[PDB]
């Protein structure tokens, strides 16, 4: 729609644009004053899904979370400044692997429940779990995305037979989707006709491959369970058995980036820079508005992270 | 529906990779190795995709970014395209704030290719701005998005930018060049003619047709610019003229050519020859099969084996 450059000039004051990296427009962009790489998402508007993946990311904030920086809405357009995540979807690594080794899945499953676990805490449900949304960042850690159908019907092979009737219980029995096709590269319940594989889902019943430990295929049959009242609980998952293999910790689910603590070098940083002192600067933060103010903090933090010095361009 | 299975034939022929765009995965076409962009689309998930494919199975040009295969299951349909690492002129064009007036005649010669051909064929494109030009490998320019084509002299039933006037209130190839007319400008200074953030004042000032003339321009290229922007139809430059416009022809002395170097009926002997050996055929038999252009896997091989010759490489299957 419209093909306007106007459109774009409130960004560019504080994002230089690279190239698009999705085509709902992604472009790849460099934040000014922090020189960090994010990804933008481009809206022309032309939904009620967009304000409820905005408003549950202001709320939510967590390592495995792909994170909002930077909400900016224009007379025609809405821009997310979002997190950027090189390492591809899941889903691709799935298919480019045939299928995840035990300990691979291991790995990776943890930090699916990481996310998960926090999710519910904060009171919501993704609805909507499934590999096309979990992504890869540079450090090829998982942060979880889409959270347009999250709440205070996805994808129907990673959905629970409860919600296709008529919360959290569902995520579990996707994340147990999930965890099947890590091990084994192609669905639990799948058909060409739609018809047929809703009704594989109900029956609950699916083949287990010969690859499979005895503990795996308990796990899942704990995930599994078609009753949603049956389903394993997120706290009893958290150090379940299996999780703990090779580990010996209970998944550390407790978010690592805070709404209230602020790192001291980069409110020092942000308040050299517009000339204040601490406590206008850290009133000015904690609004947490979602405007460039809490871009640059969130990057100057996230740069500070990764070794580099603390310091916004000179200009 | 998230299912799998739906990838199964086209594993078969192509080896996924990352997405790099409706979802666009890149991929390697198996028997030759050759690189590829298959456009995935999920059938419960418009008839613009029925449009597109069946213009670009009879569009075939240097600058028109290729279909090489088309492949449908109970779910989902996909594209197999040609594979253009170069990103979008309009991207390049943000990078470059704005480009040279020769630089902007190499690039604009090929755009004028690639509509020239295109309605040579009976058809506008009907959406052309830079978002919808990609470069290749070899930075040339690839046309794509042919999902608003139409055949204007054809059975009836894009941005506003780029629209014609004549689009606005309610016809032909002409309205194409005036689409050519905003590409031009754009390229040239970098910021469209005409544009505003109220989209009332944007119709207006494009059926106005007035618009800013920067000091960096040429006399040459105002003239063009005002030869391609007539906000009459009928004033518009003609496809024709445009072909051997003295400002298109400046540093280059010869027309564009725009006639197609992609043919639906030479065949090459080399390509036929490997195709014979590997489908256990001989020539005219092979031949047969090959022009009869079904974009199966066959149809794309052969257009990949020939791709695989052009660039110099050894023509040989897996």
């Amino acid at each position: 729609g419209s093909g306007s450059m106007k459109d774009y000039d409130e960004l560019l004051k504080y994002y230089e644009l690279h190239e698009t990296i999705g085509t709902a427009k992604v472009k790849l962009a460099c934040h000014i004053l922090t020189g960090e790489m994010v990804a933008i998402k481009i809206m022309d508007k032309n939904l009620p899904r967009i304000k409820t993946e905005i408003e549950a990311l202001k709320n939510l904030r967590h390592q495995h979370i792909c994170q909002l920086y930077h909400v900016l809405e224009t007379a025609n357009k809405i821009f997310m400044v979002l997190e950027y995540c090189p390492g591809g979807e899941l889903f691709d690594y799935i298919i480019s692997q045939d299928r995840l080794s035990e300990e691979e899945t291991r790995v990776v499953f943890r930090q699916i429940v990481s996310a998960v676990a926090y999710v519910h805490s904060q009171g919501y449900a993704h609805r909507d779990l499934k590999p096309e949304n979990l992504l890869f960042d540079e450090y090829h850690k998982l942060k979880l995305i889409d959270f347009g159908l999250c709440a205070k019907c996805g994808s129907l092979a990673y959905a629970a037979p409860e919600l296709i009737q008529g919360g959290s219980e569902a995520d579990v029995w996707s994340m147990g989707i999930l965890l099947y096709v890590l091990m084994c590269g192609f669905l639990p319940f799948d058909d060409d006709n739609v018809m047929a594989l809703y009704k594989k889902i109900m029956r609950g019943k699916y083949d287990v491959p010969k690859w499979l430990s005895p503990s795996s295929i308990l796990l899942l049959q704990q995930m599994l369970q078609v009753d949603p009242k049956k389903r394993i609980s997120m706290k009893n998952l958290l150090n379940h058995p299996w999780i703990m293999q090779d580990y010996n910790y209970p998944v550390e689910w407790q978010s690592k980036n805070p709404f209230i603590h602020l790192d001291d070098d980069c409110v020092t940083e942000l308040s050299v820079h517009h000339r204040n002192n601490r406590q206008t600067m850290e009133d000015l933060i904690s609004l947490w508005q979602y405007d460039h103010l809490t871009a640059t903090y969130l990057l100057l933090l996230a740069k500070k992270a990764r070794g580099k010095p603390v310091r916004l361009r000179l200009s």
